[PDB]
Parts: structure tokens; sequence; C-alpha cells
């Protein structure tokens, strides 16, 4: 049982939950690969049985008649059909637990407050589109964002998967350029190229919202345009740098990850988009300042009249701080939910304490929890963490193309 | 079986083939990653043959006259006496390798330039003091810092060891009060308590340089007042915030780690103080702003008239950047070598590239290479890394009590 120290306070805890880690990660006693971004009815029965056990523990009915009856129903369904169906309440519990178990999520204090939309009866790409529009609308809630997930039908033998080809429901186009550069978000070049290939007439601005490419089973993807009035956006200004508005920068309200696989009790849902609300460093530091994204840092630091010829002036650090101030202020001004990296990491420390009492530990990926500016200024930096895989889970999956 | 390692800024891929040599098994398993934790008789001949082979490979002299001969005498030495003495050049070559293998050192671009002071003929805390005093004055060099390591006698069975009871050669005192809390450095409250207990006059200051506690084999320690003209210190001022100097802050010139255990070819040196020069975040962000260190962050924000009532003003981030600006400006004005975190991480990326060609990879600890401020603004944030233990190495060791 790993002992875990907080260095700011001196406290010490042991992670007993890690002992229950189901799947395996990329590290060995030889070598740690923690910093890497990307690390049969009987085994289906085994995962199912474990999840049903989890479910009946949560409702204080472990070992009950209804518990044994459900184990039997699942075994019989897996024997007759090679798969099984989740009850509605098992689905809700399973989606919340997947969030709870996500080691790279700093927002998990909120895990119990999740709106689960059961789209497991979805029939086509066209119905998928309507469900997704309802998700964006409910989650955005006119700027008072609400956490939600929409669960589309599970993977099942004899039929292809539902897939959302887009990595998030709202993303900006990235157009490869005349002179080899990228106009717009360079992270989205490939999906942008796929949209045009599938009939989209491109724009040529830097913040053009992409269409949705939605795949129903055994069907090519289908293009759907998001209704403009469903996509709430925030123009970026700075509270005291008035030329900052003239950069023409914007970002969208809703972060809705749409390319990850939800696993519950051995069942796999390849289409199950989820959304919370932004932490300011995602927009301010990563999306805008990463050299391979919008890469605005030097341009802002010149406008700030910082001395960009020497690194020891800390011009990068000064420009980045003001970009993050601009993001926070603009979202507050527009009345769109946002959390700064200090508030978020402080709430995550409370989550770690809740989870130590409840489950004896908490899976956490230190390199993802610690914000990408002002790391040691936040309490998570001084907190040792144990990273491991629990199920239910959100997993990465390969791109459909 | 050779980890694929990606840089996400550029898209470039390499394979760490050097990882195949990792000896001292780390703390990670396929079940859980512990990469964020701070602290995780003729076996001597095996690590001797291994290290000697390392020596002769490095000079294009494997499988040649001189190579065999040195294999024999270490075998004879350990047969006749149970251990062996290192050749002068091997001690030099081993010191540089243990540096080059330190996964947590961002400074390793400098690893080939190292001055090795051979103190193996030492005996007693009076001799130690002069050797340490030679090191300090040499390494400081009037502020033109030079990397240096002083190797005190190797450990042998049946007789006590050489140890420096201080974690560094220059540390500041930490004094409790009528209420537990500390004037001075809270990281050194313990050794301050030991020094005062061992016959030292406590100061009344937040920046009193502690005395050395030097221990010869099987004998108690002895206190040694460090020659004040040998302890180069830098008063901290800001280039434009005129009141910053009035805060009365200072830091010392020389970072001289004196509690680690140099291990070469199976031999163990529990007293082998090494020293390089500071990266400015070490002082300005960790030493001054950590909540459990000098904890000055809010005092500086009051002085800057920042709104400390809301976390979303990023008042912590702004105060922190200016504290780091003051450190860099102050050391440069005093003409004491120092490197900012942008220049240091840039040079590390160059080191990674060099080590890729030279040895097929480099052991790096992502959580320690990435600076404690502005992490994703430096190139190392976007570089995946493999951590593993190679020998020769610096290792941690328990306090001598
Ligand atoms: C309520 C507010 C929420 C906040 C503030 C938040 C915060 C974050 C942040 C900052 C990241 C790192 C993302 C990145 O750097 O790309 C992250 C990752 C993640 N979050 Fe949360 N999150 C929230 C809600 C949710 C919800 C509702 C779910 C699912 C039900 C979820 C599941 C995940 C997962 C699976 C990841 C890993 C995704 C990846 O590796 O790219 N989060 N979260
Ligand atoms: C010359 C310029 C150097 C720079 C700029 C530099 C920078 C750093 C930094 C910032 C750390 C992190 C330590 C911490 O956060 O407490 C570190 C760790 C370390 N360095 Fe270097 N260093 C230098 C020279 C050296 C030398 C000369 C040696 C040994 C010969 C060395 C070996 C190590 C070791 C063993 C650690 C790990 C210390 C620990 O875990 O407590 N470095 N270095
Ligand atoms: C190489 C490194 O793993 C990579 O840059 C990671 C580091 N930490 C991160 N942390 C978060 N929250 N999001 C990220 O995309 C990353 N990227
Ligand atoms: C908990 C965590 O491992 C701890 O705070 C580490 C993180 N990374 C670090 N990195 C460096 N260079 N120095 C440190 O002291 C630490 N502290
Ligand atoms: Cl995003
Ligand atoms: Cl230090
Ligand atoms: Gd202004
Ligand atoms: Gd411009
Ligand atoms: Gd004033
Ligand atoms: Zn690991």
């Amino acid at each position: 049982f790993p002992r875990v120290k907080n260095w700011e306070v001196g406290s010490i805890t042991y992670d007993t939950l890690s002992a229950q880690a189901q799947q395996d990660g990329p590290c060995t006693p030889r070598r740690c690969l923690g910093s890497l971004v990307f690390p049969a009815p009987e085994q289906l029965l085994s995962q199912a049985r474990d999840f049903i056990n989890q479910y009946y523990s949560s409702i204080k009915r472990s070992g009950s008649q209804a518990h044994e009856q459900r184990l039997q129903e699942v075994e019989a369904e897996v024997a007759a059909t090679g798969t099984y169906q989740l009850r509605e309440s098992e689905l809700v519990f399973g989606a919340k637990q997947a969030w709870r178990n996500a080691p790279r999520c700093v927002g998990r204090i909120q895990w119990g407050k999740l709106q689960v939309f059961d789209a497991r009866d979805c029939r086509s790409a066209q119905e998928m589109f309507t469900y997704i529009c309802n998700h964006i609308k409910y989650a955005t809630n006119r700027g008072n964002l609400r956490s939600a997930i929409t669960v589309f039908p599970q993977r099942c033998p004899g039929r292809g998967d539902f897939r959302i080809w887009n990595s998030q429901l709202v993303r900006y186009a990235g157009y490869r350029q005349q002179d080899g550069s990228v106009r717009g978000d360079p992270a989205n070049v490939e999906i942008t190229e796929l949209c045009i290939q599938h009939g989209w007439t491109p724009g040529n601005g830097r913040f053009d919202v992409l269409p949705l490419l939605l795949q129903a089973p055994d069907e090519p993807p289908e293009l759907f345009l998001l209704p403009p009035e469903l996509v709430l956006e925030v123009p970026l200004e700075h509270p005291t740098l008035e030329w900052f508005a003239a950069l023409g920068l914007r970002w969208y309200a809703l972060p809705a990850v749409s390319n990850m696989l939800l696993e519950i009790g051995g069942l796999e849902f390849p289409a199950a988009p989820f959304s919370g609300w932004y932490m300011s460093t995602q927009i301010g530091t990563r999306n805008l300042c990463d050299p391979h994204r919008y890469n605005i840092l030097e341009d802002v630091a010149v406008c700030m009249d910082l001395d960009t010829r020497t690194t020891s002036s800390l011009w990068k650090d000064k420009a980045a701080v003001e970009i993050n101030v601009a993001v926070l202020h603009s979202y507050q001004l527009a009345k769109v939910t946002i959390v700064d990296h200090h508030a978020a990491t402080a709430s995550f420390m409370k989550h770690l304490e809740n989870e130590q009492k409840a489950r004896g530990g908490c899976p956490a990926d230190w390199a993802w929890i610690v914000p990408p500016i002002s790391g040691s200024l936040t309490p998570v930096f001084h907190q040792e963490m144990v990273n491991y895989f629990l199920s239910p889970a959100f997993r990465y999956q390969p791109d459909p193309w």
C-alpha cells in the first residue's frame, strides 16, 4: 500500500484503493512512463460482475436478493446473447463513476452532479444530431453551464459503432495555408480536411465553428451544421489592456469532449460525449499560448512592450498571466461559468480528502492535475499522487478514419 | 520493448533504447504509477566490472590491453581486502556519469564540465572543514560559479562514515517562537535545533547562515562557523519596484547539496558534496513562495496593491513572476551566475537531443524537469520522458539520526 505525502502540510495517507486497480498501465519497476500522453464471454462476465457489485454497494444492498438476482440475469443474458443491457439507474451510476475514476480530471469534486441523457435508443445519424443539440443546449444553459453526458447505443455484435468524428462538439476550423502555415486552430487540421471532403464549404476566419461529422452503424459519416444560436461564444478582452480586444480573439463556452470511449461493466459506448465547464488555463495557457496552437504569446508580449530579446525579463510569463486574466475577465463579463486554476486545484484537494475517506484513495495523474502555469503556487503540486486505472472509465480510442 | 517517446510541440518521435539498462528498480508497477513521489557480500564485483567496462567503452578502449589489466586488480583488491580503490580518472569519470544520469537534473547540458576534488585521504571534521572550505571558495569564484564535487572517503565495513549533517553547505536558520511558528527558513528548523543543541549561538535573524555540523567516523559531530567572507550572498531588489529592497530579502550564491550519497562502481560515498549554480525558480518560486518555506507571496502582493480578495485576479501569479524577476535582476547585478527557467529548459532539450545520439536516450523525471512556474511555456512540458535508474548515480540516504 503506497504511502502518500502532502509536502505543504506534512500529512500522510496510504492508497488502498490502488490495490483494486483492474487494468494495467505502461510503467514497470524498470522504467516509469507516467508522462506519456497515450499509455470472450468469460472476461465480459467478470467485468460485469464487478460493476454489478459496485452498483449494489452504492445503494446499500450488497449481497441482497436483488443483487444475486441481477448477477444471475446478466450471466443468463450473456449466455443467450453474448452481451447484456444496463438498467437505467445502473447507467447513471456507471457514468458518474467513470468521471469519479478519471485520473486526469481536476474537476472531479463535482462528480456526483452529472446529468445523464440516455440516448441508447438512438436510431440514425439524424437522431444523434438532435440528441447532441439537446446536450449543447442543456449544458450551456445560457452561460450557467451544467455538467452532462449523452450516452448513445453500446457496441454490440453484428453492427457497427456510433461515432462522433469530432474531438469536441464545438471546435474551431484549422485551414492549412498557401505558405504552409495554419489559419485558425492547428489542432483541428485533420478534422477540418475531413469536413470539406464530406461536403462542407469552408470558411477562412480564425474562429470558424466546425460542423459535426456523425457516424451511425455501418454508415459513412454525415455532416451536420450546428445552429449558430446554439453555440455560445465569448469575445476576449482584457480589463486594463484595451488593445487586447483588437486581437479579435474568441473562445466557446462549452467544452464537450466527444471522442472518448465510456466503459461500464465490460460494455463499451464509443459515442458518449460529456461536458463540464472550462478551467481558465485550458483556454488561456494551452489553447492560446501553446506554440502549436494559436501561439499568440510573443504577439501579446510585444503589444505589452515587454523586452522579448532576453528570456530573463520573463516576458513569456508576464504575457501568459495577462492572457489568463483576459480569459477569466471576459467569461465573467459575459456571465459564462469558468473556474481559475487556484479555485479548481483547491477544490480538487477537497476531493482527494473526500475520496480518501470514502474509498481509501483516488487515482490521479500529477502531470495533468498540476496546472500548466503557476504549478507550485497551487496545492496539488505539493501532493504526491498514485495513478491507476479503475472501471467504469473513460478511455481513449482510435480515430474512426 | 523500447518505449516510443513523442514531442508534442513538433511531432518528432524517438525510442529510448538506453532504458534497457535500468538497474535499481523504481517504484512503479503495471498496476500503479508512483512517479510523483519524492522518495519512492560480493555483489561489489558485479557493479565493479560493470562500471569499469563503462570507463573503457567511453575512451574507445574496450577489449584492449589496458582494459583487461584493470579488471584483474579490482578482482584482486576485493579478493584481498573486500573492496577496492578507484583510479583517479575513474573517480572523475564516475562523478560526471552520476551527474549525467540524475533524472531530476535540468542542468545536465553542463555535465562534461565538472571539477572533482579528491578528498579520499581525509580524516576528521577538521580536515573536512578545510576541504569543504576549498570547494566553496573554488565553486563560488567571486560569483563566476564553477561546478564542483568533493569526494570524501568511501564507506568501509566495521567503521563509521563521513557525513555532513546539513542538506546543503549554505542553509539559513529556522527558529521557532512563543507559538511554534518560525522566523527564518522552516525547512531547516531541525538542523537549526541540532546546531543550537551542539553549542551554537542562535541569531535573531530570518537569514542567519547556519553553521556546519561535520562528523568523522565513529565520533560525534563538531560545529564549524563558516568563514563569513566565504559565503557569497545576494541582497534581493527589483528593477522597478523600489520598495522590494526594503523587504530585506537575500539568498546565497552557491547551491551545494551535501546530504546525498555518491555511488560509483559499487562504492558508496555518504559525503560527496556537489554544487553547480542556481536556476532562478529554485529561489524565487520554491524557496521564497512555497507555503512551507519563506511563504512571502502575499506580503509581496500587498506591496503591489493587488486584489488578494479574489483568486481570479491571479494575484498569486503576478506576485510570483515579479519575485522571480527580482531574483534574476539581483543575481545579475551582483554578477553571480544564474539561469532562468526558459534558458535552462531550452538547454535541456538540446541535452536530450545530444544524449539521444550519444546513448540512445536519457533518464528524465518529467515532474522535476518542468519548472514550478510557466510549465507549459517551456519546451520540456511538451516532451514525453522515460524515467529509470542508471549507475553511477547520486542516491538519497537517511539523516544521520
Ligand atoms: C465541471 C467542471 C469540470 C472541470 C473544471 C474539468 C476539468 C478538467 C481539465 C482541466 C482537464 C484536462 C483537460 C486537458 O488538459 O485537455 C480534464 C480532463 C478530463 N475530464 Fe474533467 N472537468 C470537468 C467536468 C468533467 C466531466 C463532466 C467529465 C465526464 C463526465 C469529465 C471527465 C474528464 C476526462 C475523462 C478527462 C481526461 C480527458 C483527456 O485525457 O483529454 N470532466 N478535466
Ligand atoms: C551547473 C548548473 C546546474 C543547474 C542549473 C542545476 C539545476 C538543477 C535543479 C533546478 C534541480 C532540482 C533540485 C530541486 O528542485 O531541489 C537539480 C537537481 C539535481 N541535480 Fe542539478 N543543476 C546543476 C548542476 C548539478 C551538478 C554539478 C550536479 C552534481 C555533480 C547535479 C546533480 C543533481 C542531482 C543529483 C539532483 C537531484 C537532487 C535531489 O533530488 O534532491 N546538478 N539540478
Ligand atoms: C508530454 C506531456 O505528457 C504533455 O505535454 C501533457 C502534460 N500535462 C498535461 N496536462 C493537462 N491537463 N493537459 C495536457 O494536455 C497535458 N499534456
Ligand atoms: C509532490 C511532488 O512530487 C513534489 O511536490 C515535487 C514535484 N516536482 C518537483 N520538482 C523539483 N525540481 N523539485 C521539487 O522539489 C519538486 N517537488
Ligand atoms: Cl479545450
Ligand atoms: Cl535551494
Ligand atoms: Gd489601459
Ligand atoms: Gd497584428
Ligand atoms: Gd503605497
Ligand atoms: Zn510511473
